[PDB]
């Protein structure tokens, strides 16, 4: 039993030495690494095409419907008359009308096919108020069914639309919905078959808050089809077939050293019998390496889906996808612990993290204490504190020196406002920026320190 | 008496296992930390909405009465010549008396009530100069009388205000003060009552530099009352109640151990005779849980007015309950501190900070002295060195690595103007940044290096 | 034999004790330092002035030619409708016709001369579509034949071009190339002769997307020649020969020593018989200042050909001269390395270098696997992410605490979108962050100071 | 002579203690800190009223002045056809003339009183060209004499300046000068008399480098005198004058302990003999003091003199006490080297200084040699990169992790351009960023290390 447990344990090399058999494992995981990577960069490159025609015509949509659109003007994008509210609207309207003869692109209108649109509709304008919406401000008095109704106007591609009349006492949304329909010519280059996109647009007047401005914003949303009888005057299946065997061998000779290791612990537990030292006869690279594999396997399955249009969850493909390169390029490091100068440096690595983990434990209740004080305190008047992630986003900047002096000058605008709250301010993240700066980073350094230290001894 | 001392400094742990009492105050304080998050996740979620709701009308009056106003241009808004301030402040007047027909939102009118405003006037024009005001620069000649004389027009809400004539000359501002009352509809939605607001709004047109431009800005002032008469088709107090009592209960018990430290001290010294060792017998963990329960109940009192709008301290009742809430989760270090391997870094710090803050009293006066040179020398040509405090921030920053090399470049911009000034600059800067990285930060690593390994042994 | 080879390796000093031959090498090695640093300075202030007059003239030809331009609009100029389009090409050729009359500049016409230009022709408005373009986006159908046929029209300096008519559904692109001639007079100031400037200026309307969205841009060539019969009312060659003579003696001196150590290197291992440890008679400062001598007299040949208009190629000049300029002045270390108190300093660099790189093998591997992950994951939805280079970029940055909040907030302006895919950013970054903050930089010092302390005992 | 010796390096509590001589420097320098503190804060509070006044007029000069000139566009305002640059100088030169009527603010007229202004004129409008200026590109010919020629027209405050020609083809630049008297009423609050400004006011259009682009810019001089005849309906020099009494007390008693301590050196030298160890009589702090003084009193004086407008030099005046301010502040470490705790850290860093300056020493070579290298390689595709000063600039702050993606970013906007200048930029700025954060900051913080390990021993 003590010679198959020395083998066991035995490195690559000396399991050559002694029975000679071909390390086909170590090969594969190569072959495993290189088409991997060759598979996420053609995914990416496909993908960042059609990214970029959805948001390209999203922007020739923004500017053909928006009255008085102008680049990054997207946050504050509003209106705050009547007469600008009714422009905008009527606006976009007319240009949904005379997109033929102004457009660039060329698109198609899509009419009927569900709801909100009535059959023979290409547009809906939609407004959407309360049921009964009483409002006296003078007597400070108000009515209001909270009940909300729609009513919508029709407009068939090519003016009753014109009469629209909106109820802004008690006016929650306006909405206007249509779709186009365009063919991906761009495909042509990269070698692909164009693809028929309709694009679901949506423009919204949004009078939630009611606070007299009235946000103006355009989405789009993008259907993906082939499209029937192409006509233009087999190396991504394939690709895809081997990446997924390639997986698949690996994942069955992971499989048996698992069990390999499971039996021979067995066998020593029943040895002695006649937790944490159990454990020590499973090999975490291997399972990162089987859960490599099924990550692999998954999103190659999607993005085999996907590129046949048969899907279209292209985030989950490549979350799947990046995961699983990740996770291989990372098992490489395996590799490099066989010699001892590697070693030394990930053997330090692995000795500092439970004290780095224990000192983010303390570290933790120090710094949501702070969030929760910041949240509440300077949320009102810092853009940058107006939500609790964003608020944990900007501690962990600032704790790295990023943003320091902006975030300073924000509270520095308005300190005659209040100076209770500026001074407030200053205290805070004076005090934030010291302690996490001159005390926790450092100890964080000496514990690297120390680890270094204790593996050269 | 060995006993009972030995006792009154075991571990929970260990005062468990010799009598057994409950640990009531350790679950009472995790009740505490539950209770007075979710409280404090409730009054920001609460504020954050009308915070909204003032800016937006905020923005709404600027794009509504400011003339030829976009967004981001506060700072830089002025008018330059008498055409312009003639124009800005008749469309402010007339704005607001189109009001009624042209707003997005629902405003009433507010008459009389006090000054600046007559009996049934809505707007108040006022225009301050001084009483003598001879100036001839031509002759280098001029007889002022300091004294301001204020005339203001009024306008009762739907055109004497068209004949106003300015004194350029000896003008100090002008102004315009309304109140506008409106309802807040978007509490529908979190499902709240409405409540009824009344704007202050002063537009300023000032002269007080008398430089030829005159800043034009608008503010607003929110005064909120309960609507009377609400018809819309109870658990915020009983929360409140909850709080206050678990904190009142933690502060007894607390209270109780702080007794029973003195009185075992005061036997102690007493015992002996038959201050740093004094205060061994006092639980600074406790004094923490005494001022956040202090500090909760206050703010919980100050909220229970304010929701009920008998109180308008939102900064007063937030700061409270930050630092309450910030002192809680920092009390959790208390229960790491009873693990040796927790321990071992809170202990680190624990040793580090001595040196930490007599080494910082040390780089004050270098800080200092580099903060009023700054000022003094930069202060004219640099943005950033206009003030002591923000050069403090800037200094902060720099140190931090932050906005370096747009601080080095706001004086490239003016190289050819003053040489001298700008090789001071040079030096100035280099040499702080230098000294304050490379040897300052330096020392504080090896300060908590020092301190952790001495730890260590 | 020990002997020569103990004063083989005798310092500088010592061998002037032994043998009192005078050092030539050393004052060599120090005029070659002045003169190159001279020389560069003298070529980096020569090319900068036509680099500005380059500038310069491409933005007055932008301002010029471009309808409706502003400054920093360069990224997002385009045209959305049909009008739009034509009438940027008319402006920009009509525009073209009347340059005579508008122009600060002095500019004259160049015709024919080539392709796209027939003979007496000055400027070539060219439209490229496909063959054969059918496209049905409301039937899903299309037929393309992707051969792309160009059409161009021609016109003279002093107007057929004004009935142009561009096939919307089927362009590729449309450009116009004109060439215009000026002369550069801000050469005066400096005391050079004026140089004669064609400018080749093409301006292209890209529509290869074909997602309603044409792209304006505006670039120029400049083709530099001597003008010819020039009329104004040497140091700059002998300065050149004087840089090749000196880097051609350093490199004789430099190649005769290591001669002198291959010898030396050969006997000695002879005289033992009868690697790491043969490369010991190698002398690499040698090696470096063999190297920047071949580079400087590269770039000085280079140099002399640009200057007399007979080469065009500044890059690899540049290039050339910098490397060698960087070369030497790091071969001032050589000489510090005969103190013991900065050999200290340079030796302990010296022995931390390898685990450095070891570190740095260990590190890539990490490294490249959240680049492929960041890029797949995030490119679709963060500026950042689009390309790998710009990945390795953003991360980089990250690593040394630059940009991370815009970072962060890019990725929760689209919080609500994709929830799945702000949670894996969220993880992403934090832990990215983290790991290579607190860790691996914690090492590199870890690294620098336990190589320190080596060399210290 | 061992007494005297002990007694001269006594600690001033030991020479309390063993002679009783009360310590009347120490107060004095105390003193001295307060009222050198109040000073500079007094002197800046009031020039930056001044600066304000200055700058705003500035700004008003330019919304006046300069056409379709909108804030934060100073950099980039030019013109660019013959008709936009005369409707500029026309436009300026009317509301010159209109300036009574239309400007916010008082101005005077200013006539003739020397040169370029007539006797009786108060606007000089001028042009310099060329004395001979023959140009023809199309045969690439031209006949210049670089003499230059000046032409003014003279403008009388209230039209033969409309007749204006400009030689375009040899055209140096087009100038506007003009003055104005206005009177500092702002000077009201504070307390202060108003003073009397003139504002020397320089338009220029500048076509110096012949590109088809003229900037545009607009400076001004403030000349400031005491107004004749002020009326308006003494603790500003009694404070400098005891400022400058106790400066040279502190000096006198300095003085004093510098000849003793040299006299005291003088007798041990003596009596031994019946450099480094002598200067041990030296007390460096005392020359600080000394050095302080003198800049204090030189400052003061300079302030007294432009206080009553007698002087205007207030850039030295503000360095002078600036300086000694910092200086005065900097002295107080000699209070803290007392104390054992506080004088370790002071220790430490004395011992780390000369290790750190030798390793600067090291690394000047290799930042020199990227600073040129990536001067004369980048500094034609990269703004940041057009000066040695601003290369360096960028470096320092790309070593302190500041602007490090913006760096990158503006390569990545011309990769396509030239693939070589991009991989160069690459390399470079990759290169020195690795080695200087990961290697050179490293070894700062080792050596900070090992200094404060060696003085806890
Ligand atoms: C076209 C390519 C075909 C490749 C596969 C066929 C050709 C080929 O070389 O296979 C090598 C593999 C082993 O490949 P591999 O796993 O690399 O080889 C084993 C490992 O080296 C293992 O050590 P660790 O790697 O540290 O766990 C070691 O203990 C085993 O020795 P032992 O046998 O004396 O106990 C080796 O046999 O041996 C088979 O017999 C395949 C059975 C697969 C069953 C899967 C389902 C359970
Ligand atoms: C106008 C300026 C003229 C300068 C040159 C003439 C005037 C002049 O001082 O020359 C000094 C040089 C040597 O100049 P240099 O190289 O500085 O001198 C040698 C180096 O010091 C070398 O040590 P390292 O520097 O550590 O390698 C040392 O071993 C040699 O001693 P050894 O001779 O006893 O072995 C020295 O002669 O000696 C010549 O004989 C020139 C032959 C050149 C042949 C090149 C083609 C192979
Ligand atoms: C209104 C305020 C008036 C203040 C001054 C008068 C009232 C007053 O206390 O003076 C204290 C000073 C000394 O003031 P101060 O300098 O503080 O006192 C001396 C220092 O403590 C010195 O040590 P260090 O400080 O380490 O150098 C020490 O060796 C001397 O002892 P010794 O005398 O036994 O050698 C002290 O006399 O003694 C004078 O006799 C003034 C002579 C000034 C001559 C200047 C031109 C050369
Ligand atoms: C001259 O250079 C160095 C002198 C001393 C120490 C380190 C380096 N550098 C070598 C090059 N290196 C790569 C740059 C390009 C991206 C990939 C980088 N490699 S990396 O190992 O992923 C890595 C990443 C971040 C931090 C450290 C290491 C940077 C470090
Ligand atoms: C050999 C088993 C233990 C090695 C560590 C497990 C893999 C580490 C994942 C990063
Ligand atoms: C046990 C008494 C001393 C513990 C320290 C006091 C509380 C620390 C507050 C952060
Ligand atoms: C003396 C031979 C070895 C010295 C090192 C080689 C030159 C270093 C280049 C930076
Ligand atoms: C006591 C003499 C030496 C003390 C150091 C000199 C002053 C340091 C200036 C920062
Ligand atoms: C020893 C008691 C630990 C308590 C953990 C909350």
């Amino acid at each position: 039993l003590r010679r198959r447990l020395k083998y066991f344990f035995m490195s690559p090399c000396d399991k050559f030495r002694a029975k000679g058999r071909k390390p086909c494992k170590l090969m594969l995981q190569v072959v495993k690494i290189l088409v991997v990577t060759v598979q996420l960069i053609l995914f990416g490159l496909s993908n960042q095409l059609a990214v970029t025609f959805r948001e390209e015509n999203t922007i020739a949509f923004r500017h053909l419907f928006l009255l008085g659109y102008s680049d990054g003007a997207d946050d504050t994008f509003a209106a705050y008359t009547r007469e600008q509210l009714y422009q905008a609207i009527f606006h976009a309207v007319d240009q949904y009308l005379a997109l033929p003869d102004v457009s660039l692109g060329r698109y198609a209108y899509v009419r009927g096919g569900g709801d909100p649109w009535t059959n023979g509709s290409g547009l809906a304008l939609c407004q959407r108020y309360y049921h009964r919406g009483h409002v006296d401000p003078a007597n400070d008095t108000f009515d209001i069914d909270p009940m909300v109704v729609t009513d919508c106007i029709q407009v068939d591609p090519p003016s009753s639309y014109k009469n629209l009349t909106l109820k802004f006492h008690k006016l929650v949304n306006v909405t206007i919905h249509f779709r186009l329909k365009t063919i991906n010519l761009q495909s042509l280059i990269n070698n692909e078959i164009p693809d028929c996109y309709t694009f679901s647009v949506l423009i919204t007047f949004d009078n939630k808050a009611h606070s007299g401005r009235i946000p103006i914003s355009l989405e789009t949303q993008a259907h993906i089809q082939e499209c029937k009888h192409p006509s233009v005057f087999s190396f991504r299946l394939l690709f895809d077939v081997v990446v997924i065997l390639t997986c698949s061998l690996s994942f069955l000779l992971c499989a048996r050293s698992l069990l390999r290791g499971f039996l021979l612990q067995n066998e020593f537990v029943g040895f002695m019998w006649r937790l944490w030292e159990r454990l020590e006869f499973v090999n975490g690279w291997y399972i990162l390496l089987v859960t490599s594999d099924v990550l692999t396997i998954s999103g190659t399955i999607m993005k085999i889906g996907i590129e046949a249009k048969n899907l279209a969850s292209y985030d989950v493909c490549s979350i799947l996808l990046g995961t699983s390169t990740l996770l291989v390029w990372v098992g490489v490091i395996r590799y490099l612990t066989f010699f001892h100068n590697y070693n030394i440096l990930i053997a330090t690595l692995r000795v500092a993290l439970p004290s780095v983990m224990r000192f983010c434990c303390c570290v933790a209740v120090i710094y949501l204490g702070y969030c929760f004080c910041g949240w509440i305190v300077l949320g009102p008047y810092h853009v940058k504190f107006r939500s609790l992630s964003m608020v944990s986003e900007c501690l962990f900047s600032l704790i790295n020196g990023d943003d320091m002096f902006v975030t300073f000058a924000a509270m520095q605008a308005q300190q005659g406002r209040s100076s209770l709250v500026w001074l407030f301010s200053q205290l805070y993240l004076y005090s934030f920026i010291s302690l996490f700066i001159y005390m926790v980073l450092s100890l964080f350094i000496a514990l690297i320190t120390g680890a270094y230290d204790t593996i050269k001894h």
